């Protein structure tokens, strides 16, 4: 399963994808908005794991552009993420995310919520 | 949409159900593990939003009895429960759940979870 990886601090993005790669999982790297958009093509990825604050756009404004396309709606979408108040995890949820984790985070919850959206397709 | 709603404590069980009802959503109740079981019928929940802590066995041991019945595998189940540590979180997510939500909780969280994973199926 291929897994788009979108975070900025590249130390963590690279965590990240370790941690995915030692759970089965096949990452694919974002650092911003626009390599996001741009890495989101063909061979779709199967979910996307998304920052929040992000050089050149939000991750909120990058479910908008997801949610907008009928050819990428279906993708599953993760926020993982520093903001942890009450209004930004029910702002993430709304606008299309599929589950909303807080940083810093458990590395085993954050692979078992990413397999349990997974197996909800 | 119909919530199989399964919480012990009567007066925490009616607050969520207030909130479901306010949400949308036709909640049924059930105060423990065999009421959960035989409320568990037709007209089937669309789903479980399942207590851990319950009289006669765990919200766990219920989700091993929801994923063991082909007929009752694939209704989504979302925990809710004041077993907050990591451990039971992993736990609860790895045995079937498609979410996990500490009490006490934002009303608003809440039911942005349960609409995420019904816009899931
Ligand atoms: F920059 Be992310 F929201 F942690
Ligand atoms: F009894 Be529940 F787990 F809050
Ligand atoms: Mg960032
Ligand atoms: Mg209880």
């Amino acid at each position: 399963r291929r897994i788009l990886v979108v975070e900025d601090e590249a130390p963590i993005r690279e965590m990240v994808c370790f941690v995915l790669e030692q759970n089965g999982f096949q990452p694919v790297e974002a650092e911003d908005y626009d390599s996001a958009v741009n890495q989101l093509n063909e061979p779709w990825p199967d979910l996307i794991l998304l920052d929040w604050m992000l050089p050149g756009g939000s991750g909120i404004q990058f479910i908008k552009h997801l949610k907008r396309e009928s050819m990428t709606r279906d993708i599953p979408v993760v926020m993982l993420t520093a903001r942890g108040e009450e209004e930004d995890r029910v702002r993430g949820l709304e606008t299309g995310a599929d589950d909303y984790i807080t940083k810093p985070f458990s590395p085993k919850e954050l692979v078992a919520r990413i397999k349990a959206v997974m197996r909800r397709i």
